[PDB]
């Protein structure tokens, strides 16, 4: 397909994120690379405005890349077929003890480089919770269930954010992935799972600089 010519064995990506959590404005930029067909990617993130953030970088880490999924033979790749136009995603994340995050993301391809704009709106995190107290130590591995939905995908995840001393902050994502393609055809997948391993490396003392690595692999349900 026309999508999986434009998506080379090695792709670069850059991201602008802007938003607020409990009324705190911030901007982050990031740039990285990976292998879309191995499901592997890494990106270097800076907080350029509102830093240091008075909340866990962990609530932003899942908003920084669905072109980099290893789709086994037998499961159509919605994301790679979307190009050259790309796709959007919108997500509601409801955290166990109050917090609600709204995300609208645009994915474009410009000059063979993937471009992400991310709009983030976090509210109602408890002032003394581990998110607003910066007492989180990253995510457990994720399985996202992908469901076909009127020519897009619906993504459903139950996730675990790790907190200081052990125990977890449970949260659920529902994500709507829509293609921006207006000229052309698509092969839709059926229901399938995507396993995601999202890790932090190389964080600065106050998470002003963060490297994320992700490994995303599709499988049968």
């Amino acid at each position: 397909s026309k999508g999986e010519e434009l998506i080379k064995e090695n792709m670069r990506m850059k991201v602008v994120m802007e938003g607020s959590v409990n009324g705190h404005q911030f901007k982050c930029t990031g740039e990285g690379e990976g292998n879309p067909y191995m499901g592997t990617q890494t990106m270097r993130i800076k907080v350029i405005e509102g830093g240091p953030l008075p909340f866990a970088f962990d609530i932003l880490a899942t908003s920084f890349s669905r072109t980099f999924i290893k789709y086994p033979k037998g499961i159509p790749d919605f994301f790679k077929q979307s190009f050259p136009e790309g796709f959007t995603w919108e997500r509601v994340t409801r955290y166990e003890d109050g917090g609600v995050v709204t995300v609208m993301q645009d994915t474009s391809l410009e000059d063979g480089c993937l471009v992400y704009h991310v709009q983030v709106r976090g509210v109602d995190f408890p002032s003394n919770g581990p998110v607003m107290q910066k007492k989180t130590k990253g995510w457990e591995p994720i399985t996202e269930m992908m469901y076909p939905a009127d020519g897009g995908l619906r993504g459903y995840t139950h996730m675990a954010l790790k907190v200081d001393g052990g125990g977890h902050l449970s949260c659920s994502f529902v994500t709507t992935y829509r293609s921006k393609k207006t000229v052309g055809n698509i092969k839709m997948p059926g229901i399938h799972a995507v396993d995601h391993r999202l890790e932090r490396l190389e964080e600065s003392d106050n998470e002003m600089f963060v490297v994320l690595r992700e490994h995303s692999v599709a499988k049968f349900a």
